[PDB]
């Protein structure tokens, strides 16, 4: 699919089992989804950017479905203020950027 | 271009006549950029972020050149983790996202 940025790039995701609403971003190095259950062991982290950071749970070799495509990566879970879909999972449905 | 994602997507743009390194970003809504001298007036502008809400300064119709192509747009100014390139650019240069 080709996605035009007038709009937030928001897309349907599946993630432990749930259904959610989350933000193609190129901007983030990472994966970080609103507080919700998930399985394995976890180790503690801190992100950063605009406004500062906050404390995210990291969880590794997580399953996630997004628009059909399936792909496997970290994913951190933690207070963001939107679930966040990051280039370690974008690379992964050969998402890339053009002009 | 088309420009892969396995690697933060940087791109030299060219402000103020001076060239500087920024992040093509599609989760952030508008184009920040680091300290430094625009021409102008300028207004406030609330953005939030992964750590939460700042204040940035706004300018308008501000010459940017990104990685050869020339835009004239919104720019704001505040304490950034790096210079991001927004959708408002993002758009104007006619980048889409693809998979
Ligand atoms: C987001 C994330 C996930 C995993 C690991 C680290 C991080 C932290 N990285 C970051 O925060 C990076 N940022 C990003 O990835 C941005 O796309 C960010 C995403 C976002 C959207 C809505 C709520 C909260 C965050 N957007 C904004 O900061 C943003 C949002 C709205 C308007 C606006 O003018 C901006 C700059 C811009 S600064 C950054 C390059 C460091």
């Amino acid at each position: 699919p080709q996605i035009t940025l007038w709009k937030r790039p928001l897309v349907t995701i599946k993630i432990g089992g749930q259904l959610k609403e989350a933000l193609l971003d190129t901007g983030a190095d990472d994966t970080v989804i609103e507080e919700m259950s998930l399985p394995g062991r976890w180790k503690p982290k801190m992100i950063g950017g605009i406004g500062g950071f906050i404390k995210v749970r990291q969880y590794d070799q997580i399953i996630i479905e997004i628009c059909g495509h399936k792909a496997i990566g970290t994913v951190l879970v933690g207070p963001t203020p939107v679930n966040i879909i990051g280039r370690n999972l974008l690379t992964q449905i050969g998402c890339t950027l053009n002009f």
